[PDB]
């Protein structure tokens, strides 16, 4: 591979240079014939496969503490090495677990909220056992994160892989989210991205209330058991009721969200360590809720519904009705957080901020892998400067990796 | 491989066996994807290309391996021994042109690509030559606000030195001028080539909106001035139809979409200078032309109208400008009765177009960065639209700018 990559912003002309790619680790998809940029996605590590990564990653961590060579950073390596060699895996020291969660972060290609990277509030759970102990962690982790609406980006990190028999797992996609009802007619209440997770959640004793926006209980996987459910605490939920500014009707569309975007069941990877359940969690851009919770049509798809009370011509696709009703969700969703001072972000001053993050990476780290496909917004994308900026794509680690349903695996007890 | 691509919004999955056939590479490579990078012979190299391309061809005509086919083989081999190209027959040349549009990842509106009217002008040999097929070109394809798509091919190149080329980057465009006070008028994209032309002689009305003089190099001589004749200029004023201030801003656009700029490669052949034309996808005047802070840059301007409230960015009070500006670019096109296309219907033709390629063809090359709209993106069904992106042959390439290689 060539030594320098450059990029252009066509809008700026600026011409920044990336020699970050060169320590890619792990495979793309695409190939020099095919490029598989908008595809979504394109038994445990032995000990020969452990040694390489656990150093290269320890090496990592000494350099960024200008130690690179030090006596403690060999006779850390000769310990990890003799760890992996009687026991078949390594315990990360709590520096080694910060620094990897935050690069997680910072090397995560589809994020445009990393200029915050570096403040991240990190809480080791890896003295957890039990499903009850996850919960303990969990509302913890909420409540913290939440801060009365003043949101702090934060990760709870549960034991990591041993054996693939004894995986902790949280089996929520996010800690909170709402609840979706198949109906016998095939219509569907509430969320109907979740619809398959909440008919697990009824199978497994939960009560539903069946109505809009229900919240969801956990369900919390320890040790490789049999995952149990737990009730949030309503009181550490923090919601905010969607109003408009000049439209008064808006607020009887019924429409609410919560504040806290938690995902829960991505993969940390560190130094060949793999922590299964790893829920962080930070604050929203307004388009994730106004835009893809609201206005997808296999979502919440209230577009119709909006764009009637708007008294728009809805006959002609070219009315740009849609576009119309798109708009003003999304001014309504940021006027409701603001009002009630729940962090959020609007597109726009995300993408500028992700800019400067991206040149910023660029001078101190010599690179900043960003995939343009996610990083561009799902509305308003030319006004944008993200959309102008080419991007380099390529995988670092440590990274947040995808993991396949705990239900499409998990061995019942 | 079969590799599959999956639409997450209707879960259909197609799958994919025409990308086997490329052999030009994308860029990316197993570790770095370059999906979001603008830009990333000899009779020895010139024979196998046109068999591939003879081999196609003959293939495409339920006729592999005829005596026609082999004939045809054996005639490019020797023009290409004995004088170090060849020529391709007519129908060659419309297949070849088709094709390319049909393989323009890039483009949202290939659901079109067999209805391309072809003007063959490999018999061109001067700047006026080339102006008059221009002309024709225009006329026939403006054909009274009736868009038809179209494609004019001048000479294929030789050695190099004797390119046809049309410096304009489309037949029909704007001026950009820079003001003494730093600031630009009219069209800033093309303020270059505008200092070009007034170099050349060219009287700049140093206005807005004006049309720029076609400028046409032939075998590789130096270029020369032409004006296109007005009434085969079609414009369209952009008026609103709730704002009745909007008209008053005094914009306007022009009908047809006529990029000349690129090169059309069939069978090794290079054709540096064929213009074509299609029909607008209104996003690409009221998104990009309009609204791109380097291009006319009118979104505070029309906020102002609208008297919104511009001083906090999470009001969006871009985008609901933005919304509007698209609205008027529709309804002034639409009330003229000139073509163009929503970026909803578009978007949703390609779709269609997608189906229908995978089924016959084995799968479609697509470049996600560039069919998805500039705006209201995930509301149109290509953002959930999965697409493999692939390079095949015949196709339009990008070449460089003529004033940067060209010796006077
Ligand atoms: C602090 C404010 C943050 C903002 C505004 C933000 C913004 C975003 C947005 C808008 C996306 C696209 C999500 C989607 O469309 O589904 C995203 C993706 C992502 N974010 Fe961030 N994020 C933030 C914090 C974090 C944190 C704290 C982490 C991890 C420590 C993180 C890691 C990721 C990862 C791994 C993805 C890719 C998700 C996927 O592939 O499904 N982000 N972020
Ligand atoms: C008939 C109606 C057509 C529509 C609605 C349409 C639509 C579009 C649009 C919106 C783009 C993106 C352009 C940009 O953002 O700058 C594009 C790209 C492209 N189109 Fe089409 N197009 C049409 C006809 C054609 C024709 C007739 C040809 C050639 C024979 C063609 C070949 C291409 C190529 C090569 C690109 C890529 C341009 C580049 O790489 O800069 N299209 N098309
Ligand atoms: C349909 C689908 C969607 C997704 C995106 C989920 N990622 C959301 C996410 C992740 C991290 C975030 C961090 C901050 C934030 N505001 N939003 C954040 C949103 C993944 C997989 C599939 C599948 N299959
Ligand atoms: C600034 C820049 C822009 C571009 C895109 C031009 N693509 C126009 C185009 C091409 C074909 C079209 C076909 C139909 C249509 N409606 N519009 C069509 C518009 C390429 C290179 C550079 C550079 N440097
Ligand atoms: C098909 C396409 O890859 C898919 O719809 C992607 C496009 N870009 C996205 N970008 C973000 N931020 N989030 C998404 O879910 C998606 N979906
Ligand atoms: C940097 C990025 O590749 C560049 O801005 C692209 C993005 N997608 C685009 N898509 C279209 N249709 N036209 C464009 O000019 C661009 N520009
Ligand atoms: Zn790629």
């Amino acid at each position: 591979c060539p030594r320098f990559l450059k990029v252009k912003n066509w809008e700026t002309e600026v011409v920044l240079t990336d020699t970050l790619h060169l320590k890619s680790t792990l495979e793309t998809g695409c190939t020099e014939y095919i490029c598989m940029g908008s595809i979504m996605h394109p038994d445990v590590a032995t000990k020969d496969q452990l040694f390489p990564l656990a150093k290269e990653f320890i090496d990592q961590y000494y350099s960024s503490i200008k130690r690179f060579g030090s006596k403690a950073h060999m006779e850390r390596l000769e310990e990890v090495n003799k760890e992996i060699d009687t026991t078949s895996t390594y315990q990360l020291k709590d520096t080694e677990l910060i620094y990897g969660a935050k690069h997680a972060w910072r090397n995560a290609s589809r994020c445009v909220g990393r200029i915050q990277w570096s403040k991240l509030q990190v809480f080791d759970a890896r003295d957890c056992t039990t499903a009850h102990g996850m919960f303990n962690y969990i509302c913890n982790h909420v409540k913290y994160a939440t801060n009365k609406g003043n949101l702090r980006s934060a990760i709870t990190i549960f034991p990591q892989r041993t054996d693939g028999k004894h995986d902790f797992r949280v089996w929520n996609s996010q800690l909170i989210r709402y609840a979706g009802y198949k109906q016998p007619d095939g219509s569907t209440l509430g969320d109907p991205a979740n619809v398959q997770f909440t008919e697990i959640c009824i199978q497994q004793g939960w009560k539903p209330p069946r109505g809009r926006f229900d919240v969801l209980p956990l369900l919390l996987q320890a040790n490789g058991n049999d995952p149990e459910l737990f009730q949030i605490p309503p009181e550490l939920v923090l919601e905010v009721p969607i109003r408009h500014p000049k439209f008064e009707w808006f607020k009887d569309l019924g429409l609410k969200w919560y504040g806290l975007p938690a995902v829960s069941n991505m993969l940390l990877e560190i130094g060949g360590l793999e922590f299964s359940a790893c829920p962080f969690s930070g604050w929203y851009m307004g388009t994730e809720i106004g835009v893809r919770d609201y206005c997808d049509n296999s979502r919440y798809n209230i577009l119709e519904e909006v764009a009637k009370k708007m008294n728009l011509d809805m006959r002609k696709t070219s009315s740009l009705w849609k576009d119309q009703a798109l708009v003003e969700i999304n001014i309504a969703v940021l006027y409701s957080f603001q009002s009630d001072k729940v962090t959020i972000v609007d597109h726009h001053s995300a993408t500028e901020s992700f800019i400067k993050h991206m040149e910023n990476e660029y001078r101190c780290r010599g690179g900043c892998p960003a995939d343009w496909v996610w990083i561009v917004p799902p509305m308003s994308g030319s006004i944008t400067p993200v959309f102008h900026q080419e991007m380099l794509n390529y995988r670092l680690t440590p990274s947040f990796e995808y993991q396949p349903d705990p239900w499409n695996t998990h061995v019942w007890k």
